[PDB]
């Protein structure tokens, strides 16, 4: 695929660094044509086969497709793409809000009720992936951003689709990567992978959404995979005190070690815990809280 050969600097205004990975560094830009601001994200291509201080064209090719295909108020966007002899540079969406986890670590108290309108944003993002064959395979607090920190009701944006994959009937996938605390066992496992494995990571988010406590983090990373192959977690009487049944069945139905009997993007958004049917169903959530003390030492 060809990309625009033409100077970036020519048509953007970068200035100061939203942030960085290990092959990538993100800058605040002005488009001088509109006025309007992006975030340019300049990835470092391998150039060479035998090189391990860039990325494949392949892994950037795969990012590029994936993000061209995606248009979702819950979504990051693309807006152009601009190659030169060292990099690839995507210029997306600005996601100024930071972190929703840095967000709700600033508030007095936070109600299961509350927690569940920021959760069916994420639900609604996944939801339309899945229903485009789109695993995101990174699912984890990083990559859950705040459009804007300031308004009454701000906006999820799921970001980072570097290791994200379109679902190919006919051909199993198999890989080992990932963040080990928000990964699935057949993952670790090197078993093969679909949709499923962002159902498990959605239960992970939501049982430290709930706690402020990791499920499967160990002391060593050996350890923290070895939880997860287990599926070796428990509802700590600390943590999950003023936690509803709903909640934690919620939970229970994601965190399966089977894929096959693991919780689906369209069931969980059916679930009574995020769908009431009836009653004091709903009193469950509207009542029942999150504990803010040692939810505000995890994001710390
Ligand atoms: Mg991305
Ligand atoms: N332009
Ligand atoms: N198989
Ligand atoms: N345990």
């Amino acid at each position: 695929t060809v990309f625009r050969q033409e100077n970036v600097d020519d048509y953007y205004d970068t200035g100061e660094e939203l942030g960085s990975g290990q092959f990538a560094v993100v800058k605040k830009c002005r488009e001088k044509s509109t006025g309007l601001q992006y975030a340019a994200k300049f990835i470092k291509k391998r150039r060479t086969k035998s090189s391990r201080r860039g990325v494949s064209r392949e892994d950037i090719e795969r990012e590029v497709s994936i993000l061209k295909e995606i248009q979702h108020p819950n979504v990051i966007t693309l807006h152009e793409v601009y190659e030169n002899k060292t990099d690839v540079i995507l210029i997306l969406e600005l996601v100024a809000g930071g972190e929703l986890f840095d967000f709700l670590a600033e508030k007095e108290s936070l109600t299961e009720e509350e927690a569940t309108e920021f959760l069916k944003q994420i639900l609604n993002g996944v939801y339309y992936l899945h229903s485009l064959q789109i695993a995101h395979f990174d699912l984890k607090p990083e990559n859950i951003m705040l459009l804007d920190r300031n308004v009454p009701k701000p906006r999820i944006k799921i970001i980072d689709f570097g290791l994200a994959h379109k679902i190919d009937f006919g051909n199993e996938f198999k890989n080992i990567f990932g963040t080990p605390e928000f990964v699935a066992p057949e993952i670790v496992n090197y078993e093969p992978l679909g949709l499923e494995a962002d159902m498990w990571s959605i239960g992970v988010i939501t049982y430290i959404l709930l706690s402020g406590a990791s499920p499967f983090l160990g002391d060593t990373k050996q350890e923290t995979l070895a939880n997860v192959s287990a599926v070796n977690y428990e509802f700590e009487d600390e943590y999950f005190s003023n936690t509803s049944a709903l909640a934690k069945d919620f939970i229970r139905r994601l965190l399966v070690k089977d894929p096959k009997k693991r919780m689906t993007i369209q069931d969980s958004l059916q679930h009574p815990w995020i769908k009431p049917k009836d009653t004091q169903q709903a009193l469950s959530r509207k009542a029942e809280a999150v504990n803010m003390e040692k939810f505000k030492k995890f994001a710390a």
